[PDB]
């Protein structure tokens, strides 16, 4: 994902998902098209 469009999907940027902790970014990925 560009990260521009990972800011589309995720509504931030990569770098700010990075700064998530761990269990939100897992929760995101999930959220984004695992469950």
């Amino acid at each position: 994902l560009s990260d521009e469009d990972f800011k589309a999907v995720f509504g931030l940027t990569r770098a700010a998902f990075a700064n998530l902790p761990l269990w939100k970014q897992q929760n995101l990925k999930k959220e984004k098209g695992l469950f």
